[PDB]
């Protein structure tokens, strides 16, 4: 009870012997639950807020699960607990919204690069330092996705902290003709924060909004969604017991 | 299945005929359950990520009760999605850590205005504009704390991305300096795109952590610390239910 | 001569057994010696460039009525140096530009909040930092208001430092869209710096242009502006004498 | 009376009947009658708020002597107004604070270039825009100068919104090093409004304050600075007459 | 002569005729004379200016080696006028300052990422957005490089635009803090404009300044930089002909 | 060899043996053999990178002449070493394209001031910072000017990082719209850095694009250039042996 209090991160409630070197953060709690389906050894460590956190074992090797909400803030805290847990390479699987016109749903955008329209990675350094993933871990995902048949996009996605703004128009149309593959919340953030901890750290994002129908086209749409969202875990799985 | 995609927001996952004018926003999930316990003909209307959605009757007055996570873009979510439902008066009942040497635990900080520095209302309108408090509802606030004996603060609070950067001393030190009573991650957020969207807003917040021991203590500060979170409620639905 | 440039404040040309806790400020030096005309025990303090300061006497409570000038920079000088000679309360009575179409002239703005688009409160501090005004004078002011005839509208003031520039045009649009319900040049200053020397600080504006005429009109429209000045003096003296 | 409000400058109160091409300003109001006791043909144009106006004749010239009240914002409605009224050529006569040690009280400091440190003329563009004096100014003014005993100085001013911040002494510090010669609160904004509206412009500045005393020294330090502000006006007028 | 104003890129001074589509910039003009003694079928192409052009094939690959001189912006022009003439894959070889203690003069630094200090990439788009290296071009550097013995590093450098501020020591200490490796003047320009141009980009850069000497020591200090720069050179050749 | 290193600045490769206090800088390193045809007793000092310094005589004085390449960031390096070296006068004799109708090829820019909208300057200060010209050499500049028949015009010229924006159009109508006569790369970090370092500074530029064609109009359009740059390097030549 007390003792907890003393040894337990305050906001994942975990310890250094309970959080692996490997590490796959999401957004959504139910989405941990998920993920664990395809390990082995499974334990939950512990739920606390928007932080739902199992470890499990893929191919030998013991990798943590840890949900962290919507928004680099949520992020951020987790990261930093997570770093101070001993992880040492971290890689989001998340959601994404399309930013150009034949990125399916259920496809998957893999983050080389994020724009950093958030503000918690501003909170620790300057926007002109880079948010970008590891190579070694994008040498991992391209070779693993390579050898399958669901399409992804290698590129850059962009981090910010409201879609609900009234220039989300403009904005959009600005970052479509600038290249940008996606948009999401968390990603600068972790590749920002993570990388100034020495993590590695990557992004694999199951694309859950068109750029721009029936009940049958929304069972089918919600389908690949959960499809991709497996790939993305898989990709990250397979990535990460490979190190 | 379909037809609740197409009626319910995406992500509070309610309708224009579920939810209330009159609303409590949280941080934590969990609260929820425990504001309601407060509360008459109570009902489960949404769960869905961090934000766990409710009803219930204070006074002869239906209020809605909804957990919105940790941080500014979660928090930002919520209000939109609200607003899109009806709502039209929003207090966030919430914690904070004090700024200032004297406040104790479990003591409340009323915010009557915000420093935004967080990066969530700065993607709505220049940081020049003000984050501040609803008028009406600050006068509610004031009536019925006068009227009891758990010491509370009326005053400035910042809110903010990430209290783990390695100039968190420096900016507690600074803030201290100009007066801040408390910091949260939330509150400057909702006051201004609350504001902006018409909404009156107010945020009461439970001290949880000191400016700056065994067991028996730890106990008594637990103790303090869900005292001030019950008054901080009770305040919020005393002043709802008189609008 | 000499002992006086010692003791005397060296712009306002007061000191501290002169001025009194309650202050109430305007831009226009006239506008003092007509404020005066509504108090007993009237004096003469000191006038000096755009300062033109007295005290006299408002149902038993001394107030000194302090000319500041247009502009920030010539506001926080005033305020700076009142607060040096001992005010805690001091309220802006001023003119404001309607930013709504159906602000008349001579109704009165209350600035609960203000937009800080000047750079006098900049050099202070992060434009982050909230302008808003104290909750006890607004009590005040509001139970007032609301006992007599001439409309009044409370919300949020947007102070700048030009309405001159070549996109004015453009920044009225905007900030109508906004809500914000009038502009002036010196409300977010007094807000800003004063706070921060822990002053309650409000401001209470004559509205004396449409957002959007005869001899008659002409007059009809001076004679509605002079009734808005004096019902704003009248306000702020029954709040400041209520302390 | 109404065709007044028709024909006249909202604030300058004068019309392009009245104001010549040739303009001083200064920020206080007395010493436009100290200026006008060295000019012939002398009237009174206009007493609104800290805008004092009256003509002159300077060796066969016409010029308009105008006050603008402290502060960037006051300085720049005055220059619109007065370029409105036909104004081309400008020149401020001011005082200024030493941020250099060696120069003395009623020795005068040219401003060629001024650090654009208030937020006058930020409304208008960009800092980046260059706050310098013309040329054709700048030589008469040094032709004259150089043929007379009173130390003077070329070089840059600091214009900025507060002398009053907690950080004045860093700044001032800064400054000093950087070779900035004295600091003023107006010299900036009509260097760059000015500018922009196609004038004329230059400053002349008294000093008034050591960078860092009995009666007499006090008496003598006073007649020091009377003798540079007529220094400073002379060469004005001398300059402004030969156009 | 005047059809070549007309057929060639104003500065580079070449056409989409003589190009390849694999291109190796670096700032020293000499360096190129350096670089193409590594291939066969050279031939100058243009000078002009910091501009110098030859072609040479490098195991059956035409490769276009292009001097920048230094800083952004003239690097920029460069990459905008090659881009234009049909490039797709971009590799800088150039030099940098160690920002890290073990670094030695001649071991490699490979730009993973690179801090935007420099104006020119903001001149294009919000520092916000990641200049980061070619996963592609990475793959193929790490392989040949980690298949020989000089010690080489991956990670982020900073790009400014001087080395002479009186800050640079504080810059130095700050940046070694976060862990960058070096620091050079073109590489975010070249990652960030390259990249929104649709060109395959890296850097290698060679140390040539220590963190923190007789004449043996110059002349061996000399040979490793040598050493390091043709290691480079061939890096990019080697990676640049496996395209 | 040895102890070149250490006597010779690293860049322009020159002593404060051989830099004269009169230096005169350009572009492009070719431009420097054609104006020290203009000169007597022409001596090679130093050739490196985009650096080719000489030394001349014009009229009994002593005058260096050195090249720095495309941009603020090489420009500044010059600046900065031949400040070392004992430079006291320095004047850009470069090139700008117009930004204003009338100004023809060939006709001169002589800049007062200049827009800061370079990266180099604002590494060492803040752009509030005004880059101006010296008075003692827009003088002479003037007096030289006015005495002949080749156009040339007075005023601001705005120095920036590319031209090849997508934004490039919209950026030549608001300069234009706000009166700036041409643009270039280098001219306001030579205003800046020099002045603050205590350097006499002016720049003098031949128009080498309108605002907005045969093989003899483009021989008579080249012609007029370097006929401007003739008058350009003569202006400066003049105005430095009369120091």
């Amino acid at each position: 009870l007390y003792f907890q209090s003393m040894s337990k991160q305050p906001h994942i409630c975990v310890d250094e012997n309970q959080v692996s070197p490997y590490v796959i953060v999401c957004g959504e709690p139910d989405r941990v639950n998920r993920i664990v389906e395809l390990m082995d050894n499974v334990e939950l460590l512990a739920e606390n807020r928007e932080y739902r956190v199992f470890n499990g074992v893929y191919k030998g090797t013991t990798i943590t699960i840890c949900s962290t909400g919507i928004g680099a803030p949520s992020m951020i805290i987790a990261v930093e607990e997570l770093k101070l847990c001993g992880a040492t390479h971290v890689i989001r699987v998340g959601s994404a919204g399309a930013m150009q016109d034949h990125i399916q749903l259920g496809e998957l955008i893999v983050a080389e690069g994020a724009v950093r329209d958030e503000g918690g990675s501003k909170a620790y350094i300057s926007s002109a330092y880079p948010a970008y993933a590891s190579f070694a871990l994008l040498k991992e995902i391209s070779h693993f996705l390579e050898n399958q048949s669901v399409k992804y996009y290698f590129g850059v996605v962009r981090s910010h902290d409201s879609f609900y703004t009234d220039e989300e128009d403009q904005l959009c149309q600005y970052w479509n003709k600038k290249g940008i593959l996606g948009a999401d919340m968390e990603t600068s953030a972790l590749f920002t924060v993570g990388r100034l901890r020495g993590l590695q750290v990557a992004s694999i994002l199951n694309n859950v909004v068109l750029y721009q129908e029936g009940v049958n086209q929304y069972v089918n749409d919600n389908k690949a969604m959960m499809n991709g969202e497996r790939l993305a875990a898989i990709t990250a799985l397979e990535t990460l017991c490979k190190q």
